[PDB]
Order: structure tokens, then sequence, then C-alpha cells
């Protein structure tokens, strides 16, 4: 049996103490692995904070490094479990399975979803094929990248989905199929490294609409902040008044990062504009790129480099 | 043959001024209206006013009025057709047909969309069967609704879709095929009447994301809105950053309304949060129901029965 | 309370007789209304047929006629329940709910999903705004209509989907949020009164693909069939075998009804191909409305419409 | 510049001899690569059968093997596209591009997609980055792979998606962005040659639906087809009818496929049930696949094993 451990950052997704309650609650998962809970952190990832996501990747990449450790589970919340996601699957350097998995129901509520999505994440997790394939996010079935996945729906229990790039594989009738190997950097191939890092670069979303005003710019680059991504208007288009705002940014030294409120797609380059473009990173995405971009370089060209290959 | 009238508020979507370029473009449109062409503004929508839009609106309502015009066909970009449309469905009062068309591909390029996007909004807007169905965007064979229609994509043909709600019908093989009616209140049947306005309640969007920032709402406050739209991480989930500051801003006067960044879903009322629920407008749709509100009421009782309601 | 009977028409979707089985395993059902359970059938619903679906119908139709009845939820198998739900959305005289609910997963499984799905079926049936909707299917937090709703995936919970039309509505936190009203023809005002008939006109469905053979056609004729629904290629379009197939079938009175294997969209009117077209039917769904046609003519003008309009 | 072969298998996609009048409409082409047109066959992809495909994947083979030859793209009517590119997806033992190229739109209609799609395709078959992918099918900006696009709508310009599996890249900006690459075996790693095949094993495909008749497998069975995909109800389905109809076929030798009608998803494994199951492989694919094994084997497991790793 593989030896997974399940880190847990929040309460139980499923049960009714913490990760115990839940490894509990499901017997079946004792089949799959010879498991081990930890209860890493403990909130609403609605409160899930950089500082703990960095703490928490340098806890997976420790435990990974052993060899009685085969693959890592994480339970989280679903509102950023995309965010925490993609930071691990950019500075987790090995090819160890690291799945997260969330259950959009509570654990007591009736036909919660948290007990078979734990048992398909310790399956994934286990399974010798899920080697070397990035990040992962298990729920409702399917296996998504963490580099693509996102929760697209505020309260539905197939909310995750990658419109575009479509999931890596998917567990029906107890079998893992898997039908994707996304063609990005990550992982073990990636230049983010987080050992001795103890803090991130401050990075703000800014959204793109009817009448945004130019002074939150501003009030983004007196807080210092040393990037902003801009979840833009269709292909991160920008009003005279956002330019005014980029423009200003861009002479502090500060990170323009256009992106998309859309939901999916590329945005292309543009030289007629501010910035640089977030390929098909979506805002929460693109800014967890930006900030470990930022741990390595301030250039331009390098992060956007980034951006097209991460 | 039906009278329409083709308002452009850009350049030219169909050709090589402008909607005249437009109008001649596509000559099989002569066969199935009578149309004039009206060039009522010049900008990209990135650059779309609120302002603007009411100059539109009630533009509309004045033609409409009118026993020569059986119905219009409104040019526009796509990065913010949805906001503008929305707009429309709320405040024009009339069952004549209301199309947006915009196009994804400029007008010179090859295999340009627009051609057939302004033939199938001409279609539909000539229609009988199309009275009394709100607002309308007409692309890529597919007509939507205002109220759930939204740019999905950032740079796709077939950007605009509504996941949840489908589109009201579809037009193939130069038939239209009707295949909803949106069970909500627009148009003739709609409280807000714009009429005589000149400026709308000013409203700004604010992103819920892991380490999200207090002071932009500090920002927000102290220019003066009187809105500010949350799009939040899952259900309107916030972090308790966001949370203080959206404490700050109901102490200070502006309304709070809590919607989500995921791109569909509904967003439920919970009493354990502050500030409104944006039922399942995103945040550009509920923006723009929150702004149009607000010159009517600041009572949260009424403001949260429009946003089940419209 | 409203009075809601619960029929069954094969095993029990919730709980480990039948359907009392599946009221007790939900008691907060009892909260929403007063149940009546009757277990009307029980088979796989790939074993559902044509006969029994018509005893169903006229069950329904006699329940409804009583005062001390609300509305009904019938459990169906996943399978072919777009069919069931379907014919009773044609032949069911009453604006009273009817509502089918199905379950992914089997009732004993780890996070079934009969519980869920049955509450929020027993809820949407109850519901005072439910009236005069058309035939529902109930399941995954989602309101399809009979007439659009189909089982697109295999294997998934979040398996039932209307692409292009939608869903009438959906239930977040317990309540039912209703988006659209389907603009065709159904339940009380719909032609198809089968009240009294035992058995069907014989109609299948064959496949269009490279290289498809003509006997099969030759086949289905010789065996008596009324009517030969055509799954085809893209927008219904025949090889030269399968034209030959459909003319054969012409000259035997057997009616032809083109329709598409691709899953969605519209099969449009071709002046230079043989037979009917289905509109926006599924072959599933299309075989169901032309047998119910089949009982009232054979006239293709009035057939046609039909198609246009149910 | 890359050298790439353009193969035309219908009339012109764009423009308006044949491969020709293709090749003039689009001079950007000429930009891309030095192209050089074919007229392979000639007939609307619905009339495309198997010997023909047979003689297009030797003839790309045969290009392909030789230095001057960087690439081919082949124009293809949209309706079996999926079937022709999944052919060669598995026979062409190249990793040089193949890329297959529709447009739903005709050449002389207004907006045409033809043009940009061609433009599209040239692109991809020309592209260093391509090589190794499997055989693609582009269209609408979208780059999908042979064996998990297919046409999912009869008229739509979006037609063409891989709803669970997303698209291989997509091409926005005259650049390239590529997603994933396809976990399955295909061209250079496939065990399918069909150096000096003549002609393929007889397969046909059996809807499933209520009432399905017993005696289409018999007339299958008697016309000596040495296969059967069944286009299941859910996941594979079978109801009494068909089972009798199955056994029956699997004591005459015939080699029993059970896939699904749905659209999408794993049709599991099931020992209670006849036949072999089609992983996620929809009818169409089946057919395909089930085809080029029986030039294989008759083995049932290795049969199996095709369908899971093909």
């Amino acid at each position: 049996l593989p030896n997974i451990v399940i880190l847990a950052t929040g309460g139980t997704i499923a049960g009714s103490l913490g990760v115990d309650t839940l490894i509990n609650a499901v017997p079946e998962v004792k089949k799959l692995a010879n498991v081990k809970g930890e209860q890493f952190s403990n909130m609403a990832s609605e409160n899930m904070t950089g500082d703990v996501v960095l703490k928490l990747s340098q806890r997976v990449n420790e435990l990974l490094a052993r060899d009685d450790v085969d693959g890592v589970v994480i339970t989280h919340g679903t509102d950023t479990v995309e965010e925490s996601a993609y930071f691990l699957h950019l500075t987790v350097k090995s090819d160890k399975p690291v799945v997260f998995v969330a259950a959009m129901r509570p654990a007591t509520a009736i036909s919660a979803d948290g007990p078979m999505n734990l048992l398909e994440a310790v399956r994934v997790a286990g399974d010798k094929q899920s080697r070397g394939r990035g990040v992962m996010v298990v729920i409702n079935d399917r296996i998504g990248s963490a580099r693509y996945i996102t929760k697209t729906n505020a309260s539905t229990l197939d909310t995750f989905r990658a419109n575009e790039e479509g999931y890596l594989g998917v567990i029906i009738g107890n079998r893992i199929y898997y039908q994707n190997r996304i063609d990005k950097l990550h992982t073990t191939r990636s230049v983010f490294d987080v050992r001795g890092l103890t803090s991130l670069p401050k990075v703000d979303i800014l959204y793109g609409y009817q009448d945004d005003p130019e002074y939150l710019y501003d009030a983004a680059i007196q807080h210092g902040v040393k990037g902003i991504v801009y979840a833009g208007m269709g292909a991160g288009s920008v009003s005279v008044r956002g330019i005014a705002g980029m423009r200003k940014a861009l002479e502090k030294g500060v990170v323009v990062m256009r992106s998309t409120r859309t939901g999916n797609g590329i945005v292309p380059p543009d030289e007629e504009l501010p910035g640089l473009v977030s390929d098909s990173l979506n805002p929460a995405h693109a800014r967890i790129l930006l900030m470990l971009a930022l741990t390595r370089t301030s250039d331009p060209k390098v992060i956007q480099e980034y951006f097209h290959t991460y």
C-alpha cells in the first residue's frame, strides 16, 4: 500500500479530531493506502494567506523528500483551492503526487460530497500512474491540473472546470482514466524555489469594467504593491482611466499583468497597451505566478516568458 | 418589411461614414428590413461610460416610441456589451426588439464574424416573434438574454455564453429558433426609469482573493462610491480583511453587494455575512443593477428584492 | 403543506418496500410536504418500455386531476428518464408539477446523490411557482426541461445538461431560482392525448456514420416500424446508402425523421433531402414525439410542425 | 518555410480548380509555408468510406516518409472528420503534423469560416512545436486531438469540442498556445499498420433506447458484421432485448463493443453484461478503433486493452 499523508487546512470535508474525524468518516480509504493525518492549518479558504500557502509548500516539499511518503493529499476549502494549488504546482520539486481535495457541501449535509472526493483523491495520490503530472485538484470524479482548473460556479457540485483545457483524468468505477498531460512547466521542472523564502511580494488584483476608477491604481501604488494583476475586460482591454493608472504604476516600478475577467482564454500580446499579458492564466492564477516570478526577477521580459510557459 | 434603426457606438463591425460602411457592407440586410443608420457614439467598449450608456438608453426609448420604428439594432464592442445591454434591459420601456450585435474579429479580418452577426441581429430585431423578450445580444448564431449572457472567453468567436441559463434562441439556416423566455422582470415591466438622469451613483467592483487588501475598500469609500460590488471568492465569501472593509463601507453609507469571481451561479443569502447578495448576476451585471437601484433607493430590503427579480 | 405523490419505477434511489425505504430515508422531505408513496413499476430504465411509460402517463393524468394531489415526483433511472419525462411532457394535461428525479450513484454508495436530488425534487414539485412549467427533471441542484435535458455523460453526477438551452432553474441553499420558461408547447396546451391507448406506433432509431448500411433500413421496414428516427451525421446528413434506405422506407409507408448524433443543435429543413427534420430534438426525444405524432396522423406537414412547436 | 501538402477530400472550404481555388482564396497561407495542393478524393464527408479513409492514410504515410514534406493538412467535410481523423490518428507512423481542417459554412457564404480555419491549420502544421501530438483537427481557433474531438452540434461554428478532455491547443492572435498532450498511444507508437491493407472489417453501430429492437442484431449478424458498436443508454446499458441480441452475436463470433449515446464519458467495465466497453470512445470513434483492432486480432482481451490505451 502507498504511504500517503493527508494535510488538512480547515475543518473536515467528511464525517462528524479534525483530520481524524475525516480519516474515520471514510474507512475504504485505508484499503487504498496507509494514511497519516496532519492538521497543517485551520481556516476558511477565503482566509488562506500567501504566508500559510508558503508554509504549506515547504511542509509538503519536506514530506515528499522522504522515502516513507509516497504522495500527499491536502483537504482545502473550495474558494481558493485553485490559488493554493497553483502555488504548490509551481514550488513542489517532486514527481510525487500532490492532490488537493475539497467539498462543496458541508460534511454533515445530506449527500455531502467530501467522502467520495477524499477516496478519489487518495486513489489518485497512491496510483503509480499519477507521478509527474503536476499538482492536481480532485473533486466530482474529475482530476484537474492546478494550472487550468478553477471554481466556475459559486455553489454547484460540478463547479470545478477547465473549459478549454479539459481535465487531466477522471475516476469512474474506482478506476482512474488519464486523458491529458499538461504542456507547461511545473513541480520538478520549475525555477521557483521556496527553500528559505519567508514572505512573498505584494500583488493586488484590480477589476476592469465600464467607468473603472483610476484611483485604485494610486491606492495600490501608495501601498507599495510590487505587482498589479488586472482582471481586464475582454482580452485584457484597458480604459483610458486604467491606462493612466498603469502608466503611473509602471513609473514606480510596479509590474502590471493584464489578464481577463471573462473566465477563459488567451489575453494576447499587444504593444499598443501597458504591462504584460497573462496568456491563459485567470486573475487568481496570474497573481500567484506574478508573486513567485518576482521572487526571481523584476525583468519584464523574463516574467512574460514565465507566463507563457508556466 | 420592418423598420429597423441601426445604432453604432464604435467603428464598423462589417466592411472597410462608420454606420454606412456597415449598412452597405451587408446588402442582404436591406432584404430583411428597411434600415436607417445612426452613429450614436464612437469609442471602444472598454471606454463606454455609464453616462453615455444612459444617453443610449434614452435615445433608444425615444426611437421605439415612434410608430415608424419596429426595432433597434445596436453595434457595440464585445468587451462591455453585457454591461450596456443589461443597462438597457432594465431601462427601455418597450416590447420592440432591442438587439445588441458585436464582432469578435475586426471588420477587415479574414473570416470576420461581423457581417453574419449583423444579418442575424437585423433578422432577430425585425421578426414579429421577437417582441417582449427583453434586450438581446446576437452573435455567433446565438441569441442571449442581456441578463444572463456574458463574454466568457477573451478571444474566441464563441465567447458569449450563459452556461446555466442557455440562449433565448438561435439562428440556423436563416431561421430563428426560440428556446427560452427569461423568467425575470425587464423592459415594459421594469420600475427603472432613467428619463432625464445625467449621471448615475458611483459603483466600484473589488475582487476577492487570498490576501485581498482592506485598503482598497478605504480608497473607494474615500472617493465617494455609493455602492461596492464584491467579485468574491466562491459564493461571495469574504476574508477577515474584506469583512472589515465591508463593515467600514456600511459605516460610511456605501451599499455592499456580494457577487462572485467564479463566473457562474448563485450567491445565496447568509445572515452571518455583511451586505447584499447578487443572486446570479455576475460582477459586471450586478454593478449595472445596483447603480440603477441606487437612483431609486438605498433600502437594502428593496435592493435585495431587485436582485432576486431582475 | 403540499400533497405530493412520489411514484417509483425502479428500486429506491435513497436508503437501504422500495418507495417506503425511499420516503423514510429522507425524513426532511416530510417537512416540505405530505408525501404518499406508490410503487408504480420496478425495473431499470434501460428496460422501461413505451407501453409502461404510456400507463405512467395515464396514472399521472389521473392523480393530478384530484384535488388532494398538488404535484407528482417520479423516481426513474437516469439512462432513459429523458425519454419518459418527455413522453409525459407531451401527454400530461395538467399544470401541477411533474418532477422526475433520478440518481447517478446507487442509494447505498458513498456520497450517494439520491437523498438530495429527491429533496430538491419534492421541493420543486411542491413550490407554487413551479406550476405550468412543463415536465421537469431534477438532479444535481438543477431543474431541466424534459424537452431539452438529456444525459450527456455516461457516469458523472453532472451528466444532465441542456448545453444550448440551459436549465429552467436551480436549487441553491434550499431555495429555488427559476431562470427560464421554455418557449414550446406542452402539457395543458398539448394536443397529444393518450387516454386509453395501449400501444404506440413502432419507431426505431438508426445511426448515421461512415459506411452505414442500407440493410438496417430494410430490416426495420420488414419488421413493421411505422417511423424511423435517423441519428445522422452532422445536420441530418445522409449517405447514398442511407438515402436509398430512406427512399425505400418512404416507398413502404414508414415516416422518416432526420435528427443528429452530434448531441446538440438544429437539424434544418433541406428540400434536397428525404424525410422530416427534428429541429433540436435529439434522437431519443425525437423518437418519443414521432411515436405520439403517429397515433394522431401520418401527415408530414403536420408532423413537421409538431417538431417545430413541441 | 515548412513544406506542407494540403490534401482535399471534397469541394473548397474557402474561395470561389478545387484545392487550388482554396489555395488562392487565402494568400497569407503562402507566408506560413510553401504549400502544394492535391485533390485526393472528392465527396461530401457523409459519403466518406473506410476504403477511401484507408487510401488516405496510406497516401499520407507515404508523403510524410519524404524529407521534402514537413507536414500534411487535410481539408474535410465536418460530418465525419472525427472518424477519418481518428483513423489516421491510429495509422500514420510519423511525428510529422497531420492536421484535418473543415468549415461549417460554405466557402461562398457570408463570414465563411474556411479561410481562417485553413490558415490556422497550416500554421499548426508547419510549427516545429506541433510534432508528435497525434492527429489534430483545427477549426474555430481550436486544436483538438482526433481521439477526443467530436462534432457536438449539428450547425454551429463552435461545434467541435472535447467536453471532458479539452483542446490540445488554441490559435489566438497568430500564435499557437499548446495546453495538453494526450495520454494515449497514437501515430508513431501505434500497432495498427496499414501497409498492404486492402479493406477493413465490417462494423456497424446500433443505438440503444427504450424498446430497442432485437432484430437489428439479427440483421447485423446475418450480414456478417465482424463487429457491433453499441451506442448504449447511459453507461452502455443494455435492455433485455439488446442483451439477447448481443448474446446471439457473441455466439457467432461477432465482437460487441459497448459505448454510449450520451456524448461524453466512461462506459466502465461490467462483467454482468455482454461485450467489451469503450472507455471514453464515442460510437463513431469506437467503430474506427474496433475495425483497426480486428485487423490485428479477435482476442476479446487484447481488443479491450486497445480501447483503454488508444
